[PDB]
């Protein structure tokens, strides 16, 4: 098949990439970083994140594989040759994604971990509207909308719940909300199903720091930020069983 | 249709029940508390909880309606006559339920809010096993497994996330877990999809205080406590739009 | 000096106790468990807790030393002989204590870690009164009032802050408080200085499960539970520097 | 006495200021905003914060009074005339302050609420050193060191404990710390007594966003940030009893 390999950039990842390419040359495998059918990421979760966004316009035609030299990298470097033979002769598991829409022309972004909004300096104030219904006025440091696979990332440090990636949903968590006689927020994290639209609408300041996974851009003259579960999904190539809860156990428990 | 009405027991609920029965007598409505097709609960969430368990063996043939004199009671007392006329001439919305299985003969319970486990005196210690995989050893005050509609109840006070009832899932939260050099738990709440089985297995003490909604019984010589999303669902009769997030807003925000 | 040694009860602690007694026989040391001036605890924090309560009526005349075979046990077993020689030929550091007063005859208890109140079955409801001022009505699972040295124990798992033992204060934390349209608590932990009196007063149910360190007794017909920083302090014998924050680091960080 | 009045700037505060000045003209009161002995702040907590920093070099010779048109403003506007007569013919209560020292020439700042450190873009990473002892390596969004009176502000939203202002201490809370297999922080808030020095030392990035109450400046080429309880205190003029816990009750409970 058409494949490609991205590298973290250090010595260990660059050379593991060159050796896997050599082993692929002994099979009917064709290296192509323009229309690959397999995208292999060698490095960390940040490296895998970059590979996903590099090919986010052909997600429905690509299967991702991660090698940590990680959550999205569930393959050890010493198992590379077995991964070569396994890939040459698999099942695809799909994780949900988050669609972020920023209105001012409209701009849309796709997220594998989460998308967060913070102030451009000063207090962060937005009205939270759930399906055209005003739910709360948030005043604090920011908000974070996470995918299921992203719940073990930023969402976890903010007190969010960890949810299995088979659940097509998104989770919204708060960043240091003020709560007194005049300001009131739900405080608890919120989990939204598909087709539920969460709209963040500015009150006074219209400039916000908007992040999508590892990217963070200052957005000027913002009118609306819409969050919803994307119809697009990321596809993983799975050769062996590695349950999500076991991956959670190995990363945080023991 | 065959209907029945349960009452909180105070003067306001008992008399609202008698007046609704009188109005039902002016239509083709038959009072029957043995095989009712409509169960009307008048009181609070605890009153509705008792009505659900009173007819938990005929859930697939009953539509519940709540009147608060509440979360499950989404009808004001002054709207009773309109509810009578509306019911006489609706759509059914279904919420997921939690199945609790206690092994020692096996005992099974059905939950609308949550099921919790605490110690029978002393430290509460159980091994948490997710799909036959040992995830953690919990040592603390207890654990709480909540339905989606139950996430705004006990689950919320324990730091759990609020999730929409259209998501067929269950959420597990901790009660004062100890975490030091020797004891380690995930800390974050966990959200499980259907067909995922969470098994709590004792370590030394085998007596536990097990709750199912408002009931709490001491269980002796416990070998296993299994949690899973039930295949059974509770059915509500809906006459007007009242979104779950608006019900959340009115109960906690304003 | 007059000394005594208490043991955890296992083989390792019983024999380390007998060997230290033998080494003490080579100095001007007199074993006496009635009027000891040095109390050596060999085991864990629970063992040290029992030694403190065993001699809580002569605290101002006793210096405690802990050996973990721990927080209050800051001596390794292999350093026992050096501890014998050091003790034979020190500085005393003092930690604050918590006074608990239960009115119904009045009963008073002294705490090194904390004192907690829970319900005797059903919801736990008390009015919280701070210096004769009604601060809140607590409805939930319980409350915990911790000493400074106790903040790394139960208080920590409840979300309480860790505070240095040189601060003469007490910290109150919540256990799963309900907060909605009708019930409201502060949520945050509260730190009280000396001479501040925190009074918990029942509303309807008068039976409570009251704990003091490792002891837990059901108290019937309770009228008031008063918390205040005790004028009595526990005295430690210190031979080397071991800062509290380093003890915190070694127990939770690395 | 020599007095001065600062105003929020809106119509209600500007005119209440002019009327109080007129009433002061009927007594032996001299307006002086260079060497005032009484500083009256009319507005909100942010207005009072500006008055404190306006005269932070003569704190030991000034008594502050707050009027909310608040926590530091504990006087209603309708009680202004009584405040004029009361002031003409009081007791001083003192609150502790936080000293922040930034090394690169050395720069020192005084805080009434708190001082926070965040990254200049990217991850915030500092080593936390308590009394020349490495306690942890913090990686996350930031850290917050609060005074006692500041614990009800930013510290509260970050999960910090509320402590009485008579306790000469400072409290450190985390902002979204990452905790996994490689990163580990204490998580709990830390309360430090006087003479304890908390040093934050950079790891790689040396630019930080440092805040002191309402001011926030980007600091370049930072080598150390030292936190300690200041020897300086702010002095309030008190005419009637208004306990701190009652002020907490009125602001968050009812
Ligand atoms: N305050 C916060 N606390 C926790 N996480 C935060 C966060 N602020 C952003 N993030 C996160 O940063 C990610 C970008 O990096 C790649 C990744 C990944 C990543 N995905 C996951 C995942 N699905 N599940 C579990 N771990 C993950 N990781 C692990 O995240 C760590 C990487 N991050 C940081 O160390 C980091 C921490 C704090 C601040 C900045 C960074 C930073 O580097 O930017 C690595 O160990 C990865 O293996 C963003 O997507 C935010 O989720
Ligand atoms: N520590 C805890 N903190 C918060 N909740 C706790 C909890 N311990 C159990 N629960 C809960 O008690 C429920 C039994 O009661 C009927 C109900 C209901 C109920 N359902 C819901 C719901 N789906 N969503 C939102 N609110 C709900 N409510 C509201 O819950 C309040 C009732 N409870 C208590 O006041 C209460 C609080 C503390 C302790 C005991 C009780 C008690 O009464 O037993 C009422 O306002 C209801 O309207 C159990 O199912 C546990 O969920
Ligand atoms: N839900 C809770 N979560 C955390 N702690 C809780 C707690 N419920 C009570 N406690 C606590 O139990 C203590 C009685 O035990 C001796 C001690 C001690 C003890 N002091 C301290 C301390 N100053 N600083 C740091 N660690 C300490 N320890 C360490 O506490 C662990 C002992 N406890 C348990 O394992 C335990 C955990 C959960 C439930 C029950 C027990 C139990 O055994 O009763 C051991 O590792 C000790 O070294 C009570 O004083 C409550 O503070
Ligand atoms: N994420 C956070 N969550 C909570 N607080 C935060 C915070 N980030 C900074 N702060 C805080 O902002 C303060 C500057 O403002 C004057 C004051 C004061 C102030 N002192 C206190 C106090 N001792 N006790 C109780 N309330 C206080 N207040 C009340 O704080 C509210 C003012 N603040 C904001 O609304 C605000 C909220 C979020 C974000 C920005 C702002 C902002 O305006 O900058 C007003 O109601 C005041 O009455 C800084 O000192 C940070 O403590």
């Amino acid at each position: 098949m058409k494949y490609m390999i991205t590298s973290k950039g250090d010595e260990k990842s660059d050379l593991l990439r060159l050796n896997m390419i050599a082993g692929f040359g002994e099979y009917d495998m064709e290296y192509d970083d323009v229309e690959p059918e397999i995208v292999i990421s060698i490095g960390g979760d940040g490296t895998f994140l970059s590979a996903f966004h590099q090919y986010e316009e052909r997600l429905d035609e690509i299967a991702f594989i991660g090698i940590h030299t990680g959550f999205y990298a569930d393959w050890r470097p010493a198992e590379a040759d077995k991964l070569v033979k396994l890939l040459a002769k698999y099942q695809k598991v799909s994780y949900p994604l988050l669609k972020t829409t920023v209105k001012y022309k409209e701009a849309t972004y796709l997220a594998l971990n989460e998308s967060t909004v913070k102030s451009s300096g000063g207090p962060f104030v937005v009205d939270v509207v759930i399906n055209d219904i005003h739910f709360e006025r948030f005043r604090g440091d920011g908000l974070c909308m996470s995918t299921p696979s992203g719940t073990t990332a930023y969402n976890k440090s903010l007190g969010g719940a960890l949810m299995h990636p088979s659940i097509e949903a998104m989770q919204l968590t708060e960043m240091a909300s003020i709560n007194n006689r005049v300001y009131r927020t739900i405080g608890s994290p919120l989990v939204f199903p598909k087709h539920h639209v969460v709209s963040l609408q500015p009150v006074n300041d219209k400039d916000f720091q908007i992040s999508v996974d590892h990217l963070s851009i200052l957005h000027r003259d913002v009118q609306e930020i819409r969050y919803e579960v994307s119809a697009k999904k990321i596809h993983f190539a799975r050769f062996r069983s590695f349950p999500f809860w076991r991956r959670v156990h190995d990363s945080f428990i023991e």
